[PDB]
């Protein structure tokens, strides 16, 4: 199957257009919507979203990702062939997902070849419908990427900077994601299970417990989350609205 | 076919993870989204949504519902087997849907027996991806619930208070649901159709008509609705904003 | 394949019911969601959405559209048979889509004939679930529209006025759509590529470029768009935000 | 759903080619094999097979039948549009099936229009793969027959003579089919339940019972059958074996 | 999915009729043909065939088996609910398959209930199309057997005698199956790997090797087979035509 | 989509086992039967059948072919990757199909790596169910062959002699296939179309016409055929029985 991640929004024809276009090229493709509400142009959030889906997807799955603020410009459209596939703009969007994929090859999609398979013209502002979507549909049915692209160096693709630095014993982490519940996710993984977590920027000591219900309603806590990162949440409340933080912001955190 | 109802939200990887996880267990399950926008942790609301879908669903349909504020706590995860199936947390979510299901037996999902099918660790904060989703996928492909759970008494599961109260011929109804148009659904059903409905708390008299268009724009009415419950609405307006009521509120009502 | 376009909203059971009702009629129908977030009762907006999807859908595709403020009134429920199908309320919703369909026949759905196929009572406020959904599903599995309807004149159906007028060298263009990015779409097509677009009501002179990134972040511009309509946008910003416009407004535009 | 009935045989690539050709036109078509073992060029036998399948197929079903001894000659290739479809060579193959289809229109497939859809050259000896298969597939995904054909008179098509004649009290019945068990099927239907059936050509008086087991193993009998035609059988034996008959022979039968 | 095993034959409409009937009741059922060439009325061979398929089928699979010489008589039509399902005539056909199924319940299908789900009349000679097939299709979509049958004692079903006896050191086995290659299968399993195998009825000593190619072309051998029984084969020849044996025949075999 | 071609035969559990085994690995693989009636162990015949199917198959199609007399021996099991995929035993079966596949690489299936995917023991006499079928199902769902095999040189695989020989202007052609009608296919292709074809060995002169019907019933002709090879046939008769030739025989032929 093919998963879809974009920032197109839900109030319009964009998502539908991409889907029917994909079905034109592969009518029996099983298309799974991850989300289309990724913050406009937010490559980092889009990357986090895909990273999570990729972690639980069956090997052989095709992932189309489209947070393309640079659509129409000279940025490359690539295909990452490996354990699973990634069809995304060469803008760093593949960074997080790549952490969980055994890469075999990378290909730059060639617009002229892709239009050979689609039949319709390639717009300058909607590549998800004219390039990325079709490309995903082609791979799903067995077409090799070589057929519509040229290989490129694996290490020649834009990579985002998502790893945290540490000043002594203090962690300087960043908010890589915020869900609809207001739960805040921080770019810290593989750490040792703390007993407490202090958000030095707020002079708050937090209990580090397994789940929301372990603290009373309205109270804040830290948990190992469900995506292997450090999570900060308010039981039945919004941790984001408390600490009043955003994706991209940095926080000094000390793990006790 | 499997239906999905959650409070997960639309911008995140949550829904996508549960779907690929389900497909990873039953690669050709037909998954139908109901909604993922149920007000956060609102079991009553989630229960109303499931009730409606269950009423029109083909017999044999499997319904996965995840509004689970108590995720990872002592609360049980259950499977209800009958006319159709319900796979939800044991927190009352099944209350309304149960009204339309010929129940044969109920089972408690035993985590370890489930992990034997999935192959991956059960998180403490995302049972929709690690327990409920997989359980639904298994039932869908023919696996009996006994395979991953132990039978329990129907009467043992948690239930919500959903009965309307009547003081003489004044009804004390509860707002069980408000849709995107602001139409207010009150928990009154199977009543003699009135000519007028008066909302005693607002000193309003409303005509009881069959549809929105039967009154001028901006005018308020009461109708049979499409879900067998008494509906209050404003033709092309929002009864919820005009009456300023929220799910859970109680209204003194008299039918003339 | 069947497409869906409604103004039902995503926070509710409405979309779920229509779908399970459809799958009940034709259990193996492939249903593709276009959108259910169309502004309440906005027939024009719905019409634009459908037009775009129809242009890229394969021939044979069935399109169910439901933006029905007059549900339950005397307004007709029709089926437009052509190289693609449209199942919609006779309220002008089919106006734009018709521009890309060569119509063969038009039918008026007879409620009593449809009930013979569904088996359940038809409500007064939810025809999408009891009439339109079923109709689309029946056509999808091969049933001829005549079985549940009678032929009517192609030009007897409601039409919206979507044509832009020009006085002198000034275009009076209407905002037929606004997307989640705030990009504004005007009802002007088949025009000669301008160098600059002037929005007289704002004293704004905008550059006509190929894509968003061709200007600085925050700068406004005009583009050929990706839907064959003049598009007013703000690089990574909201054009509708600034111009403070909304679907339906008419702008005086000068093409230089 | 599309059904297939041919005389291609099972020891070859013929059936495989027609199928992959069809899936090439409509990759998600559900193809159901009826039989490909019809006696070579036996149009009558093919017609009986199709009749039976048509009687139980759901409305909307497309039936491709290919028993084509005159492939490549001037014989027409037609499409019979009704509450069910028939895609067959105009050689009388549709005779029996028509008895259960209310015909709406009949078309003559235009080779050049079909080639526009397939993309490959049309052979002279394998139209099932290059014309009929494609035609069925196109209709299945929603393309109207008119796109690749022109309407022709319903009664302008070849018909077989399948009516049984009666002289006095003696029926002259034809063997329209013989199954793998050797059970013989005569073209007599809508007759009053006899007590005994006499096969004059054999001086055999047979008992008319409900099923095989109602007589001794090895004994011959007559039954109402399961296809609404008089059936001559031998309990766990071959009736055609003994009577030494074959599809096409005419038996003089007396109904007592 | 549903598997199908019958003795209907391939030259006719029987198999097709059952399939379309099943799709009427469950149009998205995945139907897999095991075989339809089981020797007429041969319950033992039919049982062996099913036993093998059941061994490799996914849990939850539904198996419809129809070798029904007693069709129309008073023999019971049952459903065996367990690890997997068996929908077959109560004539011993379930014997072998039951060896690999964790049985939960057994049900006698009630003709009157089944016709409630089908809509068409139940013939006396074709229960595969009017009872067994529909029943299989119902279970595949989630309907419980209780819905169209009444439970009966697990041990009240006809069982075939398939186990071998042993006179001292000599085995008196029977031929339970013969494939198209002429390979002979004998009802002996779980035995200790012999070095030689003597067919005392022919005064032949046979090498007991892993596969056909281990002996020269035309030579006979014994192997553990691929179905866990003792197999007798002629490399690239017919072992059945040599020993000139049939299904059901007994052979005195001594394992050295 | 996956096609299947074998010499398994039609009456047995062999084909059914391979299909459920495949579905057990890839539950939603679309499996298309070509034939299972290839003359026992005839690699040449099996190769011809696959060639034809491959010619009309959509790019990306996976073709599983099992005619494997050397099953369980030293013979390798291979996967050929390219335009489409071939999964067959390394015994020459791929010879003809290879002519129509743009080969990218070839792999040898490593038994132990395959068992890691299936979960069950590999038999010594049924690799179609334990190796070839599973391998095809894996490729179909996106698994790269590298995952269960090691690359090998294209030129290393076994190949059949299939070239036609010419002695001056007499051709020495081979009967590469005979279908169910008795039409004889000779291994001659891309030749200047003749007016007459004389079979020197029978002192027969045959007209070269486009189809069967162009000669009287019972008469013999030569035609282009539908598979690009020279075909000899008898209008409504059997050229194979008239010439009394079998696959593999050689005929001295001259084109005038
Ligand atoms: N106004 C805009 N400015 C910049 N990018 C835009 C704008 N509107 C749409 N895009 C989109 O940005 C998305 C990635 O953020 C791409 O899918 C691209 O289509
Ligand atoms: N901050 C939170 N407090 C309580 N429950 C939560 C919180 N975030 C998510 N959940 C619940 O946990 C599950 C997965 O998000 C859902 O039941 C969801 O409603
Ligand atoms: N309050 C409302 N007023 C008018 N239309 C509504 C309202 N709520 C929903 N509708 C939508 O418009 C149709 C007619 O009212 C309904 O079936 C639904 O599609
Ligand atoms: N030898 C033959 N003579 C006549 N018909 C044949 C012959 N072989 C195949 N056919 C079948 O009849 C059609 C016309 O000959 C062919 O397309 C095929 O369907
Ligand atoms: N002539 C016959 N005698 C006995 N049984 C028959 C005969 N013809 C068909 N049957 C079939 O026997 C099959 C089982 O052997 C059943 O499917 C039943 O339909
Ligand atoms: N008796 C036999 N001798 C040689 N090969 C056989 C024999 N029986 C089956 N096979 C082959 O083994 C595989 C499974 O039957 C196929 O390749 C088949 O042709």
């Amino acid at each position: 199957m093919i998963t879809l991640t974009t920032d197109f929004g839900l109030k319009g024809p964009y998502v539908g257009e991409m889907k029917v276009a994909m079905l034109r090229i592969n009518p029996n493709a099983k298309i799974v919507d991850v989300t289309h509400s990724v913050t406009r142009h937010s490559i980092l959030e889009g990357s986090f979203v895909m990273e999570q889906v990729v972690k639980y997807s069956p090997k052989g799955t095709v992932h189309v990702g489209v947070i393309d603020p640079g659509v129409g410009t000279e940025r490359r459209a690539i295909v990452i062939e490996g354990d699973q596939y990634l069809v995304v703009p060469d803008n760093g969007l593949a960074t997080l997902p790549l952490k969980h994929i055994k890469v075999k090859s990378v290909y730059e999609i060639i617009p002229d070849k892709i239009r050979k398979f689609t039949g319709w013209e390639i717009s300058s502002t909607f590549h998800g419908r004219d390039i990325f979507g079709p490309a995903g549909a082609l791979i799903e049915k067995g077409i090799h990427p070589e057929e519509f692209g040229r290989e490129i160096p694996v290490d020649s693709i834009v990579k985002l900077n998502v790893e945290p630095r540490k000043e002594g014993d203090v962690w300087i982490l960043k908010v890589i994601y915020i869900d609809d519940f207001g739960n805040v996710i921080l770019n810290l993984e593989n750490y040792e299970k703390p007993r407490t977590v202090e958000l030095l920027d707020f002079n708050l000591r937090l209990p580090y417990l397994e789940t929301y219900g372990l603290v009373e309603k309205g109270e804040m806590l830290a948990l190992p989350g469900s995506h292997d990162y450090l999570e900060i949440a308010v039981n039945m409340g919004s941790a984001a609205e408390r600490l009043n933080v955003k994706v991209g912001d940095e926080l000094r955190v000390r793990l006790l």
